[PDB]
């Protein structure tokens, strides 16, 4: 049996962008919008349908409420708070924590039992608090974490290399946030470590990979000092999380994950890792051997994590 | 011989939900946004290079100047402005007249030579000026016209009926906008006349048609009004007019082409017909057999187009 | 709740350009090989197997036995017998229907409760014989009918007017064999009738509609005496057939459904008519307004394949 | 510029699956087939062309001749011949380059200039002989080479860690026939070596890896005998070389490709290696760090190759 169900809760431009694009890969059948202005959510629908006698996929697009979620297999949660004028970090944290609460339990009241997956930032903990409140199995709740980050480093390298991104196997790991790091360990480009790479192309250098780091790093910041927000990036990673589920891939991705010791970093916090997806959630996470240095990362990554969480009495 | 590159001119949400859209869809190779502002333009570029790992086609994606638009074969100008405080309906026109008339000689300066397919609105009142600025022959300026409209009719049909909206074979007609019209005489599902769908089906009545015919004149509108402005219906129209030229199809969509005697209103407006689509632009403008109802409506609707184009001094 | 499992029965090149094209296609996850020959079902399962790490979609693909049925959500059937020397047309006819008898109890005997789809010739009459032999409710069980010769006649014209085949809307509509007629009443190319395409257009003419009808008459036979068989277009034909159903369109395909007093002609055929298709099977066939000559050609076709069924006692 | 036409030599089941699978994937818009039996390549056209009202893509497909070739982008060469009662295989394989270097002739004479691919067996002696009766840089001239075997690989490799085949990243390299080898030394699954995912899994042993490599020398032998000849596979194999080359991907794909001293075998000598396709052909063959093992293993493969091929007075 399958399912081809998505509800998207909050109608911002994260939420709607990977709507559309899910409506451009017909991805799915059935969409449902859902968002606490229901007018909006309402002309987002409209302005989507609108768009479908020229798509690939017959699609139903509606926007709903909470009861829809019942046989929904999949629910995206984008919703969340931007910091106010004099704000600390904390209360917003706790501000956008009682936020996904509140989603969570609206959802868990209709009767769902599907797989929950987290956008709103900050996803690591997020994730975590969904995973809590939802009462689901952790291989059942998931966030988006560094697939985004890791489909940028693809980007970058291709950039200096002169291959199909596609054909760039490499990892960001742990935060999606300041203390992400590169997993170089465990890099290739087709089946060839990169450390080859290095030495066979001038293309690309040592002195490359920590400005490619940093422009990973900074991605975020650039885009949104640019455009205000970034969001298209993160739509398509969040349809190809959904396409790993209902297309039953058995796919690795990176995401936010409940470690529980599968790393030997702090075992209670969700982290990006990379993990198998398919129609049933996470069917286990990755182990990679990391050096010296990224299992150093990563602890440094669990631990600020799990300080947050902590703060916030998880 | 065969082009593969797309240039959008003007990166607010009409251009990017494009863009989006044709990379979620792999509809070309090459994509260059040029705007005003370079570092929105750049920021956009980056936001969507992002998301490629994850896309079904390898693509080139970047910000650049009008110099870009030499081998490019298509451009899609989406510039524009909007109406100030105080500001009479004749003035914008002529203020978004004198934007598209500006970056139609950009264009042209780089020595382009492919097809210009306009977005803007007023969009059939700007095709037409796009296309006495460019010097281009007519059938290789054209704009989005009614192919959004008739996408919306379709969809709302499909409501009423439950049948696949690719399967309803209806055009809205004329100017897009306020006298646009629904040809309902040459109106069919699958192969069969509206007439005899309504005779069949009780889904469906004569006087929903009047019903449907209002929901589509308001649709913008509606959506303006619950999400500020609409975007992702006419982002997936452009993508599929462009999908018609590069896979040189000759595809039949209503979109804005120049009359010139092909119907028996004014010659001298660009307005919403049905037309031939291929890798050369627009092989002909298909003539329907209108009642005496439409013919009228379409008069109506060209002799608006032509005054404004009078008032405008083109 | 959604299925994605099909099992073709019959490994020879229908049912196998029918799997090979859903393989490039990503029409379903789950695709089952049965055949007579186990070892020859193996190998082609290998031989699809192989190209897969190639393709669009993760699939699982295996030769299985008719237990495979129980949770399969359309049973695609290619199986049966050509001419012996010497043989009359009704006692092969009858051999035909026997096949298709043993292959619908063995289905049946799974615990099946999904749809059948017949592509053996004479697809009419055996889509009948599966029909009754199944037990099943008539709008859970087709033929592929004339839906291929619908695709040819489109192809056909799409040669005269150099339009996309794909905006062509005209059906073949009776038995597929020789008494197959174009519904030329109602057929149009985008919105337009045909009958003002004629006018409109020197590039056809009526003298040609006849000679279309012929070439698509006598396509089989071309191509069988050409490559010894026809099958790349059937295999096609299933697909869409399929994608209709698993992506819950509510599209009008022409295919043999039970007529059941839809038409004027015989109740108690499976005959080519255009029918709305989704997950549950045939939501109703679409009855056409017919002129004189083309009532009198379908009561022709339905009374041939009555005389067929009578003489194998059904 | 771009192209969009590919000619088919041969119309065998390896040449019209691959036709057929490029059909279903919507790869290129024009086709062109040619075989010496020009009866047989007009049906395979027709067959092909009355699927298209069910297609992805609008595309122009007909049997040609040689001239067709003049401005194709790629010539796939499928021809060839068949051992008699008694051949010698060096006799057969002189036959088989004979057959080569007349198509290759006429293909030239045409005035074509775009990229040869041989998929005729055995296909690493024939592409060298195309490659020095065409007069083509070698970058210009490709064989399939070792892209179907790897394929199989991934697919056997899928099949014990239930991960998605197009996440498993290795290679067989050297002949496609008898002296292939897997290279396991650059070999991961994800970006995670390997040797890493067989300490980690229970799944798969070091014992599983030679029982693979058994199962991918034996697969061809395995399909023909049981479905006569093997052809889906390399169907799709042939098309994902395809759109590496006409959608300009900087694909890395193991290949027949002039070594050229970039290995430390024979310089002359084609042979299966990873390589990096675009729009122009091959850019430059990926140079893997080998162990001792499969250095030895490339050279022997080499060494008989270029035995082939003394003996062929090449
Ligand atoms: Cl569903
Ligand atoms: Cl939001
Ligand atoms: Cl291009
Ligand atoms: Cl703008
Ligand atoms: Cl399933
Ligand atoms: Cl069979
Ligand atoms: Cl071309
Ligand atoms: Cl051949
Ligand atoms: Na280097
Ligand atoms: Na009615
Ligand atoms: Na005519
Ligand atoms: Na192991």
């Amino acid at each position: 049996m399958r399912n081809s169900k998505v509800v998207v809760v909050g109608t911002g431009f994260v939420g709607m962008s990977y709507a559309y694009a899910m409506v451009n890969q017909g991805t799915v059948e059935e969409l449902v919008l859902l968002d606490i202005d229901k007018r909006k959510a309402e002309g987002e629908a409209m302005d989507l349908n609108h768009g479908l006698a020229f798509g690939p996929r017959k699609m139903s697009i509606k926007a709903g409420d909470y009861k829809d979620c019942k046989d929904a297999g999949l629910v995206v949660i984008t919703a969340g708070v931007n910091q106010k004028e004099g704000e600390t970090r904390i209360h917003l944290l706790k501000r956008n924590a009682e936020i996904i609460k509140t989603v969570v339990k609206n959802i868990m009241s209709s009767g769902f039992n599907g797989i929950l997956l987290v956008a709103s930032n900050p996803v690591d903990v997020l994730a975590y608090v969904a995973w809590k409140e939802s009462g689901l199995h952790h291989s059942r709740v998931i966030g988006s974490g560094t697939s985004l980050d890791t489909a940028r480093l693809r980007y970058e390298i291709s950039q200096y290399i002169h291959i199909d991104s596609r054909n760039v196997h490499a990892y960001i790991l742990g935060e999606h946030g300041d203390s992400e790091f590169v997993c170089w360990s465990n890099a290739n480009v087709g089946a060839k470590p990169i450390a080859d790479v290095i030495d066979s192309m001038d293309e690309i250098s040592f002195e490359d990979l920590e400005h490619i780091y940093l422009k990973v790093r900074d991605a975020a910041y650039e885009i949104i000092s640019r455009k205000k927000a970034t969001y298209y990036g993160i739509g398509m990673a969040l349809v190809r999380i959904t396409a790993a589920i209902f297309n039953n891939e058995n796919r690795i991705l990176p995401i936010s994950v409940l470690n529980n010791g599968v790393y030997d970093c702090e075992d209670q916090v969700y982290i990006g890792l990379p993990a198998v997806l398919n129609k049933d959630g996470v069917h286990h996470i990755v182990k990679l051997k990391l050096n010296e240095k990224e299992n150093s990362q990563l602890n440094n990554s669990a631990n600020i994590l799990r300080k947050n969480l902590d703060d916030m009495s998880y």
